[PDB]
DNA sequence: CCGACGTCGCATCAGC
DNA sequence: GCTGATGCGA
DNA sequence: GTCGG
C-alpha cells in the first residue's frame, strides 16, 4: 500500500538481472534497494526522497519518478511482453535449472513445464526432481509441520545413536510461523577436526530417515553435506502433506555450536555480531573464532562449546533466538 | 576512475 | 582414467 | 547498481 508498488518493481528487476542478464551483483543491489524501502514508514513521494536511503542511487531514483508519474515502468513493460526473457525467468523457478540452463533451453524452443515433460531426457537427476515437485517447493512450511518434522528427525537421530546432537536452525529457531526449508545440523564426539573424514556418520543417519519413509528423494549427497526431499506420514481421510525440502549438514564438535549460531540467523544479526566481534579483538568465520593481533593477524582459534560460550568473549549476553532479528 | 559487494560441497562437463 | 573449471542451491 | 577508496 505504502511502498509496495515500488518494492514489487525493484524485486522484478532484481530477478530479471539474476536470471536473464546473469548479473548477481545488480540483483543484490536491486534486492538491497527494496529492503531499505520495505523498512521505510512513509509513502515515498519522489525518487529524490528515496535516494537518501543507503543502497538507492540515481538510476533507481529516476525509475521511481516514472513509476509515480506514468503509473508504471516503461522498460519493465517491454521485459514482460518479451517472450524470450519472460520464459527464461520462468524456467529458473524449477529447482535445478539456473540462469544458464534456462537460456540453453529457450534457444531450443523449450519454454514451459509442458515442453520440459516432453524433453525430460535432457534434464539431469536434479532437474527432474525439481519439475516433479514444482508446486510443492513454492509452498511455505507452517511451524506446526516443522514441529512434527523435527520430532521425527530427533527421534530417528537419537534412535540410531544417543551421542548424536541435531538442531534445526534457520527461521525455525527464531520462532517463525513459517520456514520453507528444513535445515538440520548434526555432530558426533567421534568427529572433531583432526579426526579423519567420516563417510559413515552422515550416511548412517540418512539411511535411518529413508528407512521410516521420511526422506523421499535425493538431490545430492556426500561425506559432509546432504540435500534432498522429505514428507510427513499420510493422514487419514485428509490428503497427504506436500513434499518439503530438507538439508542435513555434518559439522565437527569444534565448529558445531559456532556453526549453529551462524545458520540460526538472522542475516542482520550476523553483521552486527561480526562488527562487534572485531571491536573487541575477535573475528568470526562461521567455523571458528580467532583472536587477531595488532596488525590483524588472526591467531589460534579459541575453544567453543556452547551458544553463550561465544558471547563470553565479545562481552555480550546470551540473546534469545526469538530476538536475534536485528 | 574503478574494483568490491560470502561460501562452499556436490554433480556435471572439458580437456588431457 | 584423473584433474580442474563451471553450474547450481541455501 | 550502489558504495567507497
Ligand atoms: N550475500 C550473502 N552473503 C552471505 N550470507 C548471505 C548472503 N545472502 C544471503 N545470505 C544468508 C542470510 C540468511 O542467513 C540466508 C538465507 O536464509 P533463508 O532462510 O535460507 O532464505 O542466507
Ligand atoms: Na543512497
Ligand atoms: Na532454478
Amino acid at each position: 500500500t505504502l511502498n509496495g508498488g515500488i518494492t514489487d518493481m525493484l524485486t522484478e528487476l532484481a530477478n530479471f538481472e539474476k536470471n536473464v542478464s546473469q548479473a548477481i551483483h545488480k540483483y543484490n543491489a536491486y534486492r538491497k534497494a527494496a529492503s531499505v524501502i520495505a523498512k521505510y514508514p512513509h509513502k515515498i513521494k519522489s525518487g529524490a526522497e528515496a535516494k537518501k536511503l543507503p543502497g538507492v542511487g540515481t538510476k533507481i531514483a529516476e525509475k521511481i519518478d516514472e513509476f509515480l508519474a506514468t503509473g508504471k515502468l516503461r522498460k519493465l513493460e517491454k521485459i514482460r511482453q518479451d517472450d524470450t526473457s519472460s520464459s527464461i525467468n520462468f524456467l529458473t523457478r524449477v529447482s535445478g535449472i539456473g540462469p544458464s540452463a534456462a537460456r540453453k533451453f529457450v534457444d531450443e524452443g523449450i519454454k514451459t513445464l509442458e515442453d520440459l515433460r516432453k524433453n525430460e531426457d535432457k534434464l539431469n537427476h536434479h532437474q527432474r526432481i525439481g519439475l516433479k515437485y514444482f508446486g510443492d517447493f513454492e509452498k511455505r512450511i507452517p511451524r506446526e509441520e516443522m514441529l512434527q518434522m523435527q520430532d521425527i528427525v530427533l527421534n530417528e537421530v537419537k534412535k540410531v545413536d544417543s551421542e548424536y546432537i541435531a538442531t534445526v536452525c534457520g527461521s525455525f529457531r527464531r520462532g517463525a510461523e513459517s520456514s520453507g526449508d528444513m535445515d538440520v545440523l548434526l555432530t558426533h564426539p567421534s568427529f572433531t577436526s583432526e579426526s579423519t573424514k567420516q563417510p559413515k556418520l552422515l550416511h548412517q543417519v540418512v539411511e535411518q530417515l529413508q528407512k521410516v519413509h521420511f526422506i523421499t528423494d535425493t538431490l545430492s549427497k556426500g561425506e559432509t553435506k546432504f540435500m534432498g526431499v522429505c514428507q510427513l506420514p499420510s493422514k487419514n481421510d485428509e490428503k497427504e502433506y506436500p513434499h518439503r525440502r530438507i538439508d542435513i549438514r555434518l559439522i565437527p564438535k569444534d565448529q558445531y555450536y559456532c556453526g549453529v549460531l551462524y545458520f540460526t540467523g538472522s542475516d542482520i544479526f550476523n553483521k552486527n555480531m561480526r562488527a562487534h566481534a572485531l571491536e573487541k579483538g575477535f573475528t568470526i568465520n562461521e567455523y571458528t573464532i580467532r583472536p587477531l593481533g595488532v596488525t590483524g593477524v588472526a591467531g589460534e582459534p579459541l575453544p567453543v562449546d556452547s551458544e553463550k560460550d561465544i558471547f563470553d568473549y565479545i562481552q555480550w549476553k546470551y540473546r534469545e533466538p526469538k530476538d536475534r532479528s536485528e
